[PDB]
């Protein structure tokens, strides 16, 4: 299950905020969040369980940066980005997301773990700025 992979267990000491996905089933639903990721965004975990993590995404959600995610996914890649995110209530926050494939001994992704690390605006907005000007 979800909590017996290692980096899961590692996250969890320090109580970092997660999600791990299962991409075996249509859409790739969130099958696990921490309470780090369930008090962040202020659903409940049976709630969160059966979403794609998108339902945190609004209006002004870059698309450029969902757009990332979605094609490191497709290309196998772990992915890093800033996003605007949503609560349950509308209220937002910057999302720094970090994810990647975790594999089986073929190659074949079994789940994606995501890792998310709440941001400011003003970090957000160097981190930004930094992407698109190394661009
Ligand atoms: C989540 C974090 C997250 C973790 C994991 C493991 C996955 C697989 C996805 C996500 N989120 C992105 C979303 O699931 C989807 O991949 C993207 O929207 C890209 O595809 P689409 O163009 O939407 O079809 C998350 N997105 C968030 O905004 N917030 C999160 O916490
Ligand atoms: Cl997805
Ligand atoms: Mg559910």
């Amino acid at each position: 299950g979800a909590m017996d992979y290692s980096l899961v267990k590692a996250l969890q000491t320090a109580q970092q905020n997660f999600v791990i996905s299962d991409p075996s089933i249509p859409d790739n639903p969130i099958v696990y969040a921490s309470q780090g990721f369930l008090t962040l965004t202020g659903y409940a975990l049976s709630e969160v369980l059966g979403r794609n993590c998108r339902f945190l995404q609004g209006p002004e959600t870059d698309p450029k940066a969902v757009e990332k995610v979605r094609k490191g996914l497709e290309r196998g890649e772990d992915t890093t980005v800033v996003l605007l995110n949503y609560r349950k209530d509308g209220s937002t926050f910057w999302n720094q997301l970090f994810i990647a494939a975790l594999r089986d001994g073929e190659g074949n992704v079994v789940n994606y773990l995501g890792v998310q690390c709440k941001v400011s605006e003003d970090y957000a907005k160097a981190f930004l700025k930094n992407e698109e000007n190394e661009k």
